[PDB]
């Protein structure tokens, strides 16, 4: 197995996967490494399983239909899967804990959110459909761009929001488009 975290890459306290190479701190996996399980299949191997068992399940789709998918346990795997492919970014650490807004000639969004209160809601099983996932996962970037205006800083907001459309376009294999 890797001697780094996946997520992270760091070393440290790590898990490994039984059916691929990958490792975990307990934490950076999502959801947490279970506490039992011999063997244990990572997020990465879960998904490739689904693809594999279903193969038609990556034939395109419209995203439409997609959002209102009702959030049961597949549906549930990659949401949480591509939570953590943003998460594998470095520069997700702009965006994982709370925020705060004090910056001359901006005032902060009506509705703050962050990549970790996006974590704590899918494992509480809040959301009922993709699509409040999605929007959760929007809006962090929306809101970023809207306060930091013309300051550079915007940018990362449009940076981490392509690692989330890019992944969420493979993730639930949606249809191709120019
Ligand atoms: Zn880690
Ligand atoms: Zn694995
Ligand atoms: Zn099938």
């Amino acid at each position: 197995n890797s001697n780094i975290c996946e997520v992270c890459n760091k070393w440290g306290r790590l898990f490994c996967c039984d059916t691929c190479p990958r490792s975990f701190h307990e934490h950076c996996h999502i959801p947490s490494v279970e506490a039992n399980k011999n063997p244990w299949s990572c997020i990465f191997c879960r998904i490739k399983t689904i693809q594999e068992r279903c193969p038609e399940s990556q034939s395109g789709h419209q995203e439409s239909e997609v959002l209102m998918r009702q959030m049961l346990p597949e549906e549930q795997l990659k949401c949480e899967f591509l939570l953590l492919k943003v998460y594998c970014d470095s520069k997700s650490c702009f965006f994982a804990s709370e925020p705060y807004y004090n910056r001359e000639g901006s005032q902060g969004p009506q509705k703050p959110m962050w990549l970790n209160k996006v974590k704590t809601s899918l494992n509480e099983q809040m959301y009922t459909r993709v699509e409040g996932f999605v929007q959760d996962m929007r809006l962090i970037f929306h809101n970023h761009k809207e306060f930091y205006r013309e300051d550079k800083f915007t940018r990362l907001g449009i940076q981490v929001q392509d690692i989330f459309e890019k992944n969420f376009r493979n993730i639930f294999a949606i249809q191709e488009t120019s």
